[PDB]
DNA sequence: GGCTTCATCCTG
DNA sequence: CAGGAGAAGCC
């Protein structure tokens, strides 16, 4: 789950609670016990996302925050309701119609408005791909900058410091779709494929957000290895890179 | 900045 | 059951 996941996941999560007075709150750790009762009868005023971290506001200017990581997943479900599962539950956020469930994740505090900005990884991160006021121009300029221009994006493109959100699947499909391989740095592209990289950089994101749940978006390369590629027909390959999967066309990706 | 450790779930 | 599938820890 890579941020257009997460964006989804919290659309889903404010269309269930926000606005709602909350009848229970449970949260699985000792350390957060406390916030249950000060949170029953507030209400979520809305899920902020930034990259893969995500953010529950509270009426009373308190914050979840919760990083899902490899495996956290939320639930919707009716009031009263949970399916079975093995998973272990972390999170209860209740209310009259609605509740969400927050499983599996081991990345959860609260926090005060101060740490909203000096929070370890909040305050690292760069500027979001699902951010609409952030533009391939800005992005250009953000690849050609010193501190980003020297950077291989093998790893620059699942770095959170450079663009929150991008992920692995998104690092593989992005770099596919500019016939690139991770072995490059904007420094030594030419000025069409600057463009090209910024562009794919939000517009693949932002049609995974857009259109996954439902032209739609399918993936070019990730997980089809041993299939012909869409493009030139060459048989794409699974290796690593980065101490992660990473799928690559050899016909088209230079 | 790139490699190894944490963390939970699911597979082969 | 050991190893594969996002970032926080050690230089
Ligand atoms: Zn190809």
């Amino acid at each position: 789950p890579e941020g257009p996941e997460i964006r989804r996941a919290a659309d889903n999560l404010e269309a269930a609670i926000k606005g709602k007075p909350l009848t229970d709150v449970w949260f699985a750790f000792p350390q957060l016990k406390t916030y249950q009762s000060q949170l029953i009868g507030q209400h979520v005023t809305h899920v902020e996302t930034r990259g893969k971290a995500l953010l529950t506001h509270f009426s009373n200017d308190l914050t979840l925050y919760s990083h899902n990581q490899l495996y956290g997943v939320w639930r919707v479900v009716d009031t009263g309701e949970e399916p079975q599962t093995t998973r272990v539950l972390r999170v209860k956020l209740q209310t009259a119609d609605k509740t969400i469930l927050l499983y599996s994740a081991s990345d959860i505090e609260m926090l005060r408005p101060e740490q909203l900005t000096t929070h370890p990884f909040l305050q690292r991160v760069g500027p979001d791909v699902l951010d609409p006021n952030l533009t391939p121009e800005v992005v250009k300029e953000r690849l050609l900058s010193p501190r980003f221009r020297n950077r291989q994006f093998a790893g620059l493109l699942l770095d959170q410091a450079f663009l929150a959100g991008l992920g692995n699947y998104l690092r593989v499909e992005i770099l596919w779709q500019v016939g690139l391989t991770g072995n490059h740095k904007a420094k030594d592209l030419n000025a069409a494929q600057l463009d090209a990289l910024a562009h794919a950089l939000l517009e693949i994101p932002r049609f995974s957000y857009a259109t996954r749940g439902q032209a739609l978006f399918r993936f070019k390369v990730f997980h089809r290895d041993g299939e012909p590629c869409e493009r030139c027909g060459s048989i794409i390959e699974k290796t690593t890179l980065s101490s992660r999967p990473f799928y690559w066309c050899p016909g088209c990706q230079h």
